[PDB]
């Protein structure tokens, strides 16, 4: 961790080449991220840029106090950031196989993740949430472009801009992944719990939790249906994959539908989701 010059990420990110491969790797609510070199290290350089006024700031103290010196198997890892020049960056260890969504949805001609990558994933991701509600912090955005893979697809949670350590008047989050509790503006861990319940419907179906061309439009909605007997698990499985075996896959949605338990209290506590997720894998 330490400062890096504004000149030098806009050196070696080609003066922030907005055009993929080009430098842009992704885009967020908070900005773009752009692939870049320093200290003979590959690193992602997210660009901070606004809905958000001035507060885009108190997201990149809020983060680099959290990650500063955090080190966790599957959280992402902040080298350090800047602050001296025309907008504010982090700079994190390159995740060379992105983010979950992506990879969910074969971005790039890359081959489907197979169902024994997909519950490693699962199994790494709630992990590092265990990681985060252990240390009494709330994440706020547990979403698949929030789940980044490294060199060996090990799951690295990611964006804590929005964390906390409880009722709030700005209510901020992906309404597509969102408890409805977090929607009304409650701050509890057992939102981050809903919102992987819909990680691991995306991770089942290899669907998007919103589809505009879709019937229904939110992936929530197609448990609903399964819940009231409308539709079965079955004809939802991802079909882009040859090694998912029933009981491992409705052993899976077990755990995701108890999290989207719409009252918060039913749902499991993080321990929980981690205990069921390994005796899916035993
Ligand atoms: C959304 O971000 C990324 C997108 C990416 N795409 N790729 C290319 C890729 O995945 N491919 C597969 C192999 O074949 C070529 C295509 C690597 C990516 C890496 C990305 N992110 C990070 O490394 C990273 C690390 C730490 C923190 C954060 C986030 O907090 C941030 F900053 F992005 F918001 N991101």
């Amino acid at each position: 961790f330490h400062s890096f010059s504004f000149y030098e990420l806009k050196n070696v990110t080609n003066n922030f080449d907005e055009r993929p491969i080009g430098n842009k790797m992704g885009e967020g609510g908070f900005g773009v991220v752009y692939k870049g070199y320093v200290n003979n290290t590959t690193v992602a350089v997210k660009k901070l840029a606004a809905i958000t006024t001035e507060e885009l700031k108190q997201q990149f103290d809020q983060e680099i106090k959290v990650m500063a010196k955090c080190q966790h198997e599957n959280l992402v890892e902040l080298l350090g950031f800047s602050s001296d020049g025309d907008d504010l960056c982090l700079v994190y260890v390159y995740m060379p196989n992105g983010s979950l969504l992506d990879r969910l949805s074969c971005l790039d001609g890359t081959p489907p993740l197979s169902w024994h990558m997909r519950c490693k994933i699962a199994q790494g991701a709630a992990n590092g949430i265990n990681f985060l509600h252990e240390n009494h912090h709330i994440h706020r955005d547990i979403k698949s472009a929030n789940i980044l893979l490294d060199e060996a697809f090990t799951a690295k949670i990611s964006d804590f801009g929005l964390a906390r350590a409880v009722m709030t008047s700005r209510i901020v989050g992906t309404t597509a992944y969102m408890a409805p509790e977090a929607l009304r503006g409650e701050i509890t861990p057992k939102s981050d719990i809903y919102s992987f319940g819909v990680v691991l419907l995306e991770i089942i179906t290899g669907l998007p939790a919103v589809d505009e061309h879709r019937e229904p439009q939110l992936l929530l909605d197609i448990a609903a249906a399964i819940e009231d007997e409308e539709k079965t698990i079955e004809d939802y499985i991802d079909k882009k994959m040859n090694d998912a075996d029933s009981t491992s896959v409705e052993a899976m949605y077990s755990v995701a539908s108890q999290c989207l338990h719409e009252k918060k209290n039913k749902r499991p506590d993080i321990k929980k989701v981690q205990q069921l997720l390994q005796e899916m894998t035993a």
